[PDB]
């Protein structure tokens, strides 16, 4: 396989309008979790992709296992772990903030968050050529987060999304101590991150000193999402800005890993950090205007469609 | 209790889709009508809220009063009323112009419109820090006009919207007639209006021009409602504007009310009249988001992050 | 035109599970009205059918003439009514009896109950083969009774379904003594009516029993509905008696009118007692199974269908 | 108040059509929870009721709390607790056994579990008539075993569901024992059970027998669910028996709170168990022909209805 | 009849939500065609339209006829072919470009592409004031066009969208030689187009330079639709330009038909070009608020309300 | 693999409710076509099944391979054809025949019916248990009846679903010369088959000497569908029977197909043909409460639950 990620796969629960959750009747099923929807990036953009998870032996957990049969992505490596329940969460949208989401999370002690370094095969690891993880894998168990540490041990190239969710984190110092430690320990070839987490890790707001300081840490290609303010993307001495796009938000809830699985995917595949920048940027374009985190992902031959269509 | 409120709940059924009503297949019930959404704001802003007011021997009159229970309202002197039934109107979202609605009533003779002078108890509305009601309330019999002017005299305080439904007066003329009495026989600490209105009472549109001739009829606070251009409160010699944000619009219908009641309980509460303006926007702003009039109305918490967030 | 209906159309608010309207939270909309369900089956077996009848000059009274001209009927004799609403009513359905429906009208003083003898064109209606009316007609204001008794005196032929329901009347002897009344007036050549009906008009149950009475007050051909123990017709001292088909039911309202238009319409076109019972029992059999009342109202040829393959 | 209860209430979200979860896009959410729908049965019978559990500081625990109180139950011990989650659970309806449901509970650590002795109040439950719990209860956690411990020493009178919910159990022995302490330290006036239970605790099926055993226990009323084949009452020399009646089934679950807090609040009130056993037939007829468990549980005026119109 | 048109009606299913259809879960269908949306806005302006169409001997066929009717459409010259099926489409909504709609047709040899040269009495056809068809007819069959040809040969006045769909045509080529020769055939007393089709027509996208070319080609009126940037009229060397209205995309398709519908009708009735541009922009804005493509459109009341109203 | 398939998959769109299809709104999708259907009945009882077949290369061909790839079904030889579209049905339902359904194809000239000879390579069907086809796919056209005549012969084993659906045939002379020639021409294992299609081939309905005439052909294992009569299977001189259940029918389509590849697929691992038509019958059981044809398709041991446990 090209890519291999690790992570927790979740169900995810839209509410079918806007409001506080008490008000909501209904809610609307999707798969999604950070790194599988990571994985349906790169599976779009023509790679082959790993999830390395777990799931319980449960109905949504088939459903994670069949969903991402269907879309492409080797499930070969998501275990069914009978001991414990897949992992959930439920999305109040526009309220109190209109066109923002907040995650409800029903995932302690899931079977995702049993992943471990057991799970981490040498020999498979090896024969890979990326492997990547997120903040929230870090932050889920200290066996995820040991996992982590022993993939990013074999592999020979690493991508990593800060995603620092505070509500998943004993403390946001917590948070910095064991992102820093990775980034300290391994080369990064493409960072992931966005003001928010970077104001914890390295307290500064500046992209471009941002990028010096990571450079420093040993990250080579850094991703920096504004939002609304469009994304920004370094290497060496290339700078790439590209501005987002107007459209109607119904659910921006995954878009950022829609955007970072295209990145790496096209970055791998030898395209340069401006063409791989700007299909992240319609990645996350598409799947904003959908409850779903990564039904609208765009392959390669429609993000360029888009990209020179769409204003 | 802190405010009581004289009205006509009714049962809102707005359409699923927006176009003519011939074209709607399906309706979704909410719980509405003027000064209940306005109630619903008052106990956001955690102040006691007492509705006084008839509904049916009916479900839906059963409805009203479980859902004002459920939402903190005290419904000691909702009453039901026997010899009649409970108000109900339908919404056409859209159509024919778009982004704004319009309200076919199903009310004529309703137990609400029952509301009367027995209804209003001295010690009862002589024991509330203030007394609020619309120009609905005034229009949908005499009686209930009747039970408004009593309940003013009580009162130790006044709220007025003036809302001007020209489809429950038999002419404007009347309309301006009935309202102009109200505003010349008492004080009011806060008129609530819009220049639609203003227009009909005052022959006036310029906010400070309207504030000018208010101010002469004995209101102490004026909140001009501008709709999209914003809203601006008036007191003394100070004058705050707050301009609207742009949010996809379901339906404004019941905005004005959530804007009124938060205001009007803020201020009770001594929050100065920018506070109170710009949490009144903050409510109207959620409210139009979805179809229903109250379920989005922020708590006085809730608003201070919209108004922190949102941008 | 073959047949003359005379009545008051109505939109009927359907929830879409069962329990007390309080709880429902959408609803679905039907065209309706006893008369016009009978009007679409007239037509639905290859008759000419005219609505005598008001609606208000509303969204809801156009969505009546519209759908009635979708489905074949004149319409040319619908009058829109400025001074009043269209009627409306929501059913609550299996609670508390389950399986049975209940209906909470909004038609005091609706436009359909304007209807008056000068609405009845004694040209018009003394072309026809056949005039129709219900006890519902007959109880909804003194003119839409009187517009019935002039179309009577009129008509060629006549039928009648006693259609008795309380809440309209201001008591049972006011129904039973307008319905006997027209009974001593006029010949009925078909007369549409059950046993909770007949109890009230003769104080008999028993079907055998019903036909003695009925013939001896000048009823031609007598169709009395069993419910779930089927429908007999009686003609010249001959009994027919066709069993009911067990299927789930969504919502029985408008069964008996489908079944009614059925068999008046096919009897006029010269099909026995026994053809024409059978024909109705398929119809009220297709339109119990779903909400709507009269959509699945067959034509002949899918009745025919019906009687040959369903068991 | 009347009755207290103690339990954990929860948020139910059923499938919106029967099959594996897998295949269902759409949950609809309610308000449940065992001794929760106990607690509405025994309010629509008109006696007072108060819940004591805990919810979390979330939107789905203020639901609780306002769902309960626009319902009648006091909701003054429903304590919210900051420190866990308001627990939930999905129904999968009709797989693999048609017009069967199983649950998926997500409540292990909720704020309901964390129930305790320091929430019962010697004082408030000594003022009660009657306290009631569940075998639900007992398996939750051993602080919520405790708190009916406590609360049973404290009380008047008892009553007791055994509700063995395998899946709530470390192991059936443990059920087993645990109920088994309960009946032989306190005296209970209603206990309600089934089969199924009555073979873990008893090793007898047949019901003359079970309630020797039963009344040896100190228990002086026993109500005998027999699902589709109705339900026994004991007392004394009194055996009463009432047969169900077949409904089309949407979802039976919470069908036997629905009869318990029916039967047990009538015969609080002085109704024999003829009549309790008659009207908890028919309030858990109502509530399994829709996907909620207690919106359909009747008043004793309607389940009056239901018992002289239905068969 | 006032207008006659030439075209294939058909059934169009939208997506709820955008997305690639193999995503999408559900459909709503509406009644469509570009003639028969064309017809709906021609009625709404009150002129007697007649659509001139085949549809199959099916319940789409049906549905066709019956909504028709419904609309006040004359639908005495649709034509029920037993030979072949009611062609049909599906609309995938945003994607890959936001707020853009492409079809997908199911129309191949259906009922309505067997529309003929038989089908077009010259009777009927002289005694209308007006013959409209657009190049989807020209399109979908020789024969087709062969019927337009001839009902073109024998109108008093014509009119014509050029509406170029690629996909309905074996090259561009073929649409443009087909579509320039109608030009060269007939003068045409409104062209409704497009820059995308004038560029194919003539090489020019340039409005008056259009125009310029069009009226040398015999054309007296232009209706030139620039989407988002409005529309423009031209008729004897004076233009009309009026801008578009910002409104939320739901599905644009038929936007173009409600415009030429609108626009053609009221021009036909002595309404200036002014006044008709403003109209269809009313018209156009209106039905793209929702999936449905003619159920928004406007009567001639409605439009100058929003008009009046709308900014 | 152990069995192959061949055939031609299909969307299915599935009416919200029951009626004539113009009556109806909405649609709801679902992946189906008759031996998909069976070949996701053969992966649920745990044996490797692939289908040869063709889709479009477009979205519903998409959707196609992506759902059966989720449900573990071998996509190898399902092949996109660029020349043609993917075919579709909808269905009708309880119209006019209630609790039965009716389709409407637009499968045409589709890509699935040019399935042909060049798709069946010899040496990949020889390295399969069984090859299973049904007189569906006889019927879409010449070369996909020669795809399975070429298939039958270089196959282990065969089974034969005779499945005639009179639409897809020019007369029922064809259907039986075409059917009964593949059954003189081959030794067939499995045959399932109904009274309607053996009266067809063998002007019998008699379930033994039906038997004894499909014995003669050589034929050894018969299944008999019985409908609501249940299901006989015969094998040598031993026959099974039983009888359906009562459930609540939504959508029977398919259920013939979780029938016949549950039994095939048992059956080919050494069940007895008692065993493997109880789990036929329970598979068809479970589907029929479904709109939709596979989803509940149980696997091997879901239908042991459902024999053990539902009465």
């Amino acid at each position: 396989v090209d890519v291999i990620a690790l992570g927790e796969p979740l169900i995810q629960f839209n509410s079918f309008n806007p409001g506080p959750l008490r008000f909501v009747n209904y809610f609307e099923k999707h798969v999604a979790g950070s790194e599988l929807n990571f994985c349906i990036a790169v599976v779009r953009n023509h790679l082959s992709c790993s999830l390395i998870a777990r799931v319980g032996n449960d109905e949504f957990g088939k459903n994670i296992i069949e969903y991402s049969r269907a879309q492409g992505i080797d499930t070969s490596h998501i275990k069914v772990d009978n001991e414990s329940f897949t992992g959930i969460y439920f999305i109040q949208r526009g309220y109190p903030i209109p066109m923002k989401s907040e995650l409800v999370y029903y995932r302690k002690g899931s079977a995702g968050s049993r992943l471990s370094p057991e799970d981490i095969n040498e020999n498979y690891v090896r024969n890979s050529r990326l492997v990547h993880s997120t903040g929230i894998t870090l932050a889920i168990s200290d066996n995820a987060k040991e996992a982590v540490i022993k993939a990013f041990e074999l592999a020979k190239s690493r991508s990593l999304d800060t995603n620092i969710r505070p509500k998943l984190w004993s403390s946001l110092e917590k948070a910095k101590e064991t992102i820093l430690s990775i980034l300290k320990k391994y080369d990064i070839e493409v960072l992931i991150t966005d003001p928010d987490d970077t104001k914890i890790l390295l307290d500064v707001t500046d992209p471009d000193e941002a990028y010096r300081k990571y450079k420093e840490l040993g990250v080579k290609v850094l991703l920096y999402k504004l939002g609304s303010k469009g994304a920004i993307a370094y290497k060496d001495n290339v700078k790439a800005f590209k501005d987002a796009y107007k459209v109607p938000v119904e659910d921006p809830t995954g878009a950022g890993d829609a955007m970072a699985g295209t990145f790496v995917s096209l970055y791998l595949q030898g395209k340069d950090i401006e063409y791989s920048l700007a299909h992240g940027i319609a990645a996350s374009t598409l799947v904003i205007t959908v409850r779903g985190d990564n039904e609208l992902t765009p392959t390669l031959e429609d993000a360029e469609r888009f990209l020179n269509e769409f204003k």
